[PDB]
């Protein structure tokens, strides 16, 4: 049994995926992401959901070196729940880069509408980097990682993974 309290202190991506999707039992699906950034208004990133063992909990997203001197950037989620309520809908996202923890994001899910489809608002605030980690970075492309660790009522139900591209394609 995976809680909060097993990831808020990982410092290294971890080497597989900390549950099953059928330990999804509150049929959890994220329908449509969008990120925003906050200081200009730019729509950094659009995606919308029209057998591979990773089964849609990997995505591998291509930004601009820009992107990691942004100050803020918003996140639009659409998301559909099951019958099952859902309460205490949190999401601790964190970041890493050669195996050195980068930033750790605690998101705390607003009321959840069951059977239905829900819209929350993420904002991401970022921390400054410093020019060695920020060239690294743009050097190394995907080797920035992270780890979405999905939890209802202290319960770890999603673990999604993605790696990052800060070579602007
Ligand atoms: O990729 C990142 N943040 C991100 C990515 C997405 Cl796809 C969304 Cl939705 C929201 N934030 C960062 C940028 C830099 C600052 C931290 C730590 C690392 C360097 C990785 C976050």
């Amino acid at each position: 049994p995976i809680g909060p309290e097993d990831v808020l202190g990982l410092q290294r991506i971890t080497g597989d995926y900390l549950c099953s999707p059928e330990e999804n039992i509150y049929k959890i699906d994220f329908v449509r992401f969008k990120i925003r950034d906050m200081d200009s208004g730019t729509v950094l990133f659009e995606i919308k959901k029209p057998l591979d063992p990773n089964a849609g909990r990997f995505v591998r997203y291509q930004f601009t070196p820009a992107f990691l001197r942004l100050r803020q950037v918003g996140a639009t989620v659409e998301f559909t729940v099951g019958d099952k309520p859902v309460n205490n809908f949190r999401m601790i996202e964190r970041h890493y880069f050669r195996n050195q923890l980068l930033k750790s994001f605690d998101f705390h899910f607003g009321f959840c509408i069951p059977s239905s489809k829900n819209t929350c608002e993420h904002i991401y605030d970022f921390p400054p980097l410093s020019e060695e980690l920020i060239s690294e970075m743009i050097r190394h492309p995907y080797e920035t990682q992270s780890d979405s660790f999905y939890f209802v009522d202290d319960r770890l139900v999603m673990h999604n993974k993605a790696d990052y591209s800060y070579s602007g394609t």
